[PDB]
């Protein structure tokens, strides 16, 4: 579709950083983001960092999002996706944080919809 090659291809301008300062923020403000806002300390969960490759967080996506790293959309949500992904697979089905995980990506999916279809 014209949104998916837009995502992978087009490089993101001024008004797209805009957008994703908004969506951000948006998930930074959410009930069920807490879990999420800054890194997972050690003390919380044995092994973290060893099960856990590419570990991210909101406040890691803020810094990238702030010094411009983000070229690409997919990026972006390739960014977004390592905090949903890593908190299930490093926790129980069970888990709180796993539930945070499904309620705050059905948000962001909803929100990063919305971004796409304001690209053109
Ligand atoms: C296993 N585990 N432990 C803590 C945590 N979040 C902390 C950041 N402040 C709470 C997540 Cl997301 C997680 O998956």
């Amino acid at each position: 579709s014209t949104e998916d090659a837009m995502t992978v291809l087009t490089p993101l301008t001024e008004k797209d950083y805009e957008g994703l300062k908004r969506v951000l923020r948006s998930l930074q403000a959410h009930k069920m983001a807490w879990p999420f806002l800054e890194p997972v300390d050690p003390n919380d969960a044995p092994d973290y960092y060893g099960v856990i490759k590419e570990p991210m967080d909101l406040a890691t996506m803020e810094e990238r999002v702030q010094r411009r790293y983000y070229e690409k959309l997919t990026e972006f949500v390739a960014d977004m996706t390592k905090i949903f992904d890593n908190c299930r697979y490093y926790n129980p089905s069970d888990s709180p944080f796993y539930q945070c995980a499904e309620v705050l990506e059905s948000f962001f999916v909803q929100k990063l919809k919305g971004f796409k279809a304001s690209r053109s």
